[PDB]
């Protein structure tokens, strides 16, 4: 049983016509819960009160918000049957024979197809919002809109408050300016309605408004379309005079509970059975004259299931997500988050370190936390945060969901003094195997059932490499049972991959990804063997010298003796420390700063400017701030880092990791499924 969310009688009456209709085939019933508009069934369908409802994006935008949490669980195709599409267009239609353009829209009637809607409102506002001259303290950007056009009909507006907003609606009183069906101007159709009874100059619509409502082309010939360059256009140009390319509207469902499962069961069946073309007594996307769009948009193709780490804001993508929070934000308010840097903090002591960085920065860079690193790249995706910098494996990651490598760790060379660091090029670090020297017979041959540490899952060192040698030298994908029991942060907490791992000093957050979890990292991989709760750690060099022979202080590595250790090497043999170069697994490159297309150049310039002040030579360190020291902790940047050098000419991830790095990542990742990675797959439609 799915209890769908209706918003009008028309619509109520088209639910449980469909609800008979179903009954035959056999699996999910529905219920047809009756509401006034699309937040009631919002919180109907956050109540428990209700299950589903399909949204236009601004919907879909508050309805993943608190205390809603609700998320889109299937999104509405449109196109043709062999051209589709999940996406749409905003557009402006005018009638044909008329002298005003895209500026000339003060003092003119305008029909609008909802507040807050897509095509109707949130689009069209970001681009008018120059002619508004909206001074933000007054009055809200309802009140600009106000006094710009003359009269108009925006349905679901405060008829009270903005009358001249309301003036232009077709709808009987106290129904009139409806939010639903109830005003006749209400919607797409009846955005077009207004234009078409002559009551407003413009309407602000979808591409295929005109198409559904004037069959001859004759009648279609009356019409035209705004462009942004402030011409004009024939209604079939759409793709070339559109405003704004918006995604299309989903169904959306609880997050926890959401009965997803059975709302694309009955989805999917429906869609098969009174889809496009599919029967004669009833139409699923077919909706009555006077009354369009009931339930679903008309003459939608079908429904593509949306995977479960894609959430409203990641299906609505950064664009739409900017254009709709910058509406609320002042100028001034958009102008100092375009010129801040939000750095991405993962865990605790990162964010204080972050926060320290701030302070010293002036608020130049501006901290977000999240507990993992998965969790921060999705931030940066969102526009939450702008960047951080990251270890080769989750670079991977990062550029399957579209980060850019912006600049690369570069510690102290052999060769060069000559060439500044941020010119010289990197080196790479070297992946290592590291053991006891008390435990002979410990070779790389001999190493299935011991005790493993490893820095987290997929990092470069701690995981990409020696899980996928193994994987490849096994021939099979079980690394959860190779190792008897391991510590690799990131894992089932209750698999036997987080078996040996610690959590805090109370041990809670066991397994976690973060500095927070005793053997997270570099460090506490090595920490993870050094007191012998593991067999084996997968870290780099640097690592093993860097904790031994009083290099560190730290009082768990300050009696370590680097003598007491050895490095297996692939050929069945052991070595000691001093021959790294040749005894490793492979070479990884270095870790490196990701960023968003559009911010990586922004990103880069701030990043050079906090590197002079704060960095190895920084002029503020090492008595203000220093960038790249955490006290053995490689918070925020690897504590060996000499600075930040920039890369090459255009380098994408693949570019920057290798192809053979990559490939062997590739092989890896088939034996286990991220669904960050298939949420990615489909952002990168
Ligand atoms: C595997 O990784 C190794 C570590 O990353 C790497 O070895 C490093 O190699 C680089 C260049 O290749 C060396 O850089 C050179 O450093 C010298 C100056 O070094 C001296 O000072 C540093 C810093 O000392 C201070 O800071 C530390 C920690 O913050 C404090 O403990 C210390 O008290 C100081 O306050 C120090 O690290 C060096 O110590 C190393 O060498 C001495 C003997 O010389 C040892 O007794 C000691 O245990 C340690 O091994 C040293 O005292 C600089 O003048 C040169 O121009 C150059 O920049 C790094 O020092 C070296 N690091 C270490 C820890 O050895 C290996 O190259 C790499 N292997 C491969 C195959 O890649
Ligand atoms: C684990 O095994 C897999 C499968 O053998 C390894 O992937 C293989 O990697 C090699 C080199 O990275 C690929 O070969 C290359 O092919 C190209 C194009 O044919 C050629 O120009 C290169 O010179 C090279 O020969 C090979 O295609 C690829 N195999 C598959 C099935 O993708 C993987 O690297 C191994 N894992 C590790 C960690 O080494
Ligand atoms: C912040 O950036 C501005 C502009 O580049 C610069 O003048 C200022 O000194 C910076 N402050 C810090 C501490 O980075
Ligand atoms: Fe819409
Ligand atoms: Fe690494």
């Amino acid at each position: 049983n799915v209890r769908w969310c209706t918003i009008s009688q028309p619509e109520w009456f088209k639910c449980r016509r469909w609800q008979w209709r179903m009954k035959k085939l056999g699996a999910p019933s529905i219920t047809c819960v009756r509401r006034a508009f699309a937040l009631e069934c919002i919180r109907a369908i956050a109540e428990k009160k209700a299950d589903a409802v399909t949204l236009d994006g601004g919907m879909v935008f508050e309805a993943g918000r608190d205390p809603y949490k609700l998320r889109p669980v299937a999104a509405e195709i449109y196109g043709t049957k062999e051209s589709p599409q999940t996406h749409y267009y905003a557009v402006a239609v005018v009638k044909k024979g008329s002298n005003f353009q895209l500026d000339q829209l003060q003092g003119r009637k305008s029909c609008h197809t909802g507040l807050g809607r897509s095509a109707g409102w949130i689009i069209p506002m970001g681009i008018l919002r120059p002619y508004l001259s909206w001074t933000e303290s007054l009055e809200p950007l309802q009140g600009a809109v106000a006094k710009f056009f003359s009269a108009s009909c925006v349905p679901c507006i405060d008829r009270q408050a903005y009358p001249n907003l309301c003036q232009l609606c077709k709808g009987e009183g106290e129904n009139q300016c409806a939010c639903s069906s109830r005003e006749p101007y209400f919607g797409y159709s009846g955005a077009f309605k207004c234009l078409q009874d002559g009551a407003g100059d413009v309407a602000f619509v979808k591409e295929t408004t005109v198409f559904e409502n004037l069959p001859e082309k004759a009648d279609r010939d009356q019409y035209e379309l705004l462009c942004l360059n402030n011409s004009r256009a024939p209604v079939d140009a759409f793709k070339e005079c559109h405003l704004a390319q918006v995604p299309s509207h989903a169904v959306v469902a609880r997050s926890v509970d959401g009965k997803e499962d059975l709302i694309w069961k009955l989805l999917s069946k429906a869609q098969e059975k009174f889809g496009k073309n599919k029967s004669r007594s009833f139409q699923l996307f077919g909706s009555p004259p006077g009354q369009r769009d009931l339930l679903f948009k008309d003459s939608a193709l079908g429904f593509l299931r949306i995977p479960s780490k894609v959430d409203s804001a990641l299906y609505l993508g950064s664009r739409y997500l900017t254009t709709l929070k910058n509406l609320r934000e002042t100028a001034e308010e958009v102008k100092a988050r375009y010129t801040r840097v939000v750095w991405c903090a993962v865990g605790p002591e990162e964010q204080k370190k972050c926060q320290q960085w701030s302070q010293q920065s002036g608020q130049n860079v501006t901290c977000a936390t999240a507990s993992t690193t998965d969790d921060c790249i999705v931030l940066v995706l969102k526009g939450e945060a702008d960047a951080l910098n990251l270890d080769g494996g989750y670079i991977y990651t990062a550029g399957k969901c579209g980060l850019v490598p912006v600049l690369a760790e570069n510690r102290k060379s052999s060769k060069h003094s000559s060439l500044d660091c941020v010119l010289r090029p990197t080196e790479g670090y070297l992946a290592v195997a590291v053991v006891k020297k008390a435990n002979e017979g410990l070779t790389w041959n001999s190493l299935k059932d011991k005790k493993s540490c490893h820095t987290a899952v997929d990092r470069t060192a701690g995981w990409n490499i020696p899980m996928g040698l193994i994987v490849n030298q096994t021939g099979s994908c079980a690394f959860d049972e190779f190792f008897s029991q391991s510590c690799a942060p990131g894992a089932d907490p209750k698999s036997r991959l987080c078996a040996l791992c610690a959590g805090d000093d109370q041990g809670l957050d066991k397994c976690v990804p973060n500095s927070k979890e005793k053997y997270y990292g570099y460090t506490g991989a090595f920490r993870c063997l050094a007191e012998d709760v593991g067999d084996v750690a997968f870290v780099k060099n640097d690592t093993v010298w860097e904790n031994t022979n009083g290099e560190s202080t730290a009082d768990w590595a300050k009696n370590l003796n680097r003598e007491d250790f050895r490095l297996l090497c692939l050929d069945g043999t052991r070595k000691p420390v001093t021959e790294a170069q040749s005894c490793h697994l492979a070479v990884a490159p270095n870790h490196a700063v990701v960023s968003r297309s559009d911010r990586a150049a922004h990103v880069k310039q701030v990043l050079l400017h906090q590197q002079a002040l704060f960095g190895k030579n920084g002029k503020n360190c090492p008595d203000k701030f220093c960038l790249f020291k955490s006290e053995t902790k490689n918070l925020l940047f690897n504590d060996n880092t000499e600075c930040l050098a920039k890369l090459g000419g255009r380098p994408t991830y693949e570019e920057y990791l290798g192809t053979e790095y990559v490939t062997a990542i590739a092989n890896l990742k088939k034996c286990s499924t991220s669904p960050l990675l298939e949420a990615c797959a489909f952002l990168t439609r």
